[PDB]
């Protein structure tokens, strides 16, 4: 199915580093941190070609039985199809701090002010090769 | 549910370190490396009190739609209910190499000669607090 880390709580102060490989001919893939596949506090989508979006990062949250909220977009896109990537995420109750493969960072609001998350997963056209959550 | 790391391949040469806490009044808990909850190549059960077994490690494999194979048991048991533990696992095509919190080791045959595993999970009376698989 998708690559999942489930019920190993990602809590305030811990760091999550995932590494993987983008597929050749990838459309998009995302890293999702939340509660379930329908309850995502930080959705980070990497769009190689999706609709009108080409080489952009789109960040958003998904509320259970409600839907996607306000998107934030970033133009920082050090990603290449067929290549490796590595991303580190930490958060406090106000902000998710994300660091990309090249050291550039992107910040996204912790909109629900959650202190722990029990599901981390990747979906779309990429695969994970390692994870550290500590 | 249980603590799971799914579809992030654990391959020949990589190391898996999981850390957690044993519940107070724990009966037993296990760390399972395999393909599914019905297909486990290395089952490591930690028995505080289970039947006639008290403070013993039991290792075995579970074959899909067949069942448990020959058990191997170890008397090394540096575990205390309510306390933390940390375990490191690597394997080659013949052997799973397991290192316990106190540095003692236990070895178990890789009975199917598998080179990669797509499910790592914990079940029973413990919880995981961190994982590194790299
Ligand atoms: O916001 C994350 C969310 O985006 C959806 O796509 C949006 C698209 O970004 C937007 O430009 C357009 O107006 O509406 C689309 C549908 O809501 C994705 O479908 C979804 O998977 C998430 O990635
Ligand atoms: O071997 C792992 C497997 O053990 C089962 O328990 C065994 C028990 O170890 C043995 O002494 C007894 O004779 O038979 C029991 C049932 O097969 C557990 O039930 C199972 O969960 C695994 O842990």
């Amino acid at each position: 199915d998708r690559a999942e880390v489930r019920n190993i709580p990602f809590k305030l102060g811990m760091y999550l580093t995932v590494g993987g490989v983008v597929n050749s001919n990838a459309t998009r893939f995302s890293i999702n941190v939340g509660e379930s596949t329908d309850s995502i506090a930080m959705h980070m989508d990497h769009r190689f070609s999706y609709g009108a979006d080409q080489n952009v990062l789109v960040l958003n949250s998904l509320v259970h039985n409600v839907g996607w909220q306000q998107e934030e977009r970033s133009k920082k896109f050090p990603f290449t199809k067929g290549d490796h990537f590595q991303t580190t995420i930490t958060f406090d109750t106000h902000t998710f701090y994300i660091q990309l493969s090249n050291g550039e960072t992107v910040e996204f609001p912790n909109r629900n002010k959650d202190a722990a998350f029990n599901l981390i997963y990747l979906a779309g056209d990429a695969r994970l090769t390692f994870v550290r959550l500590e």
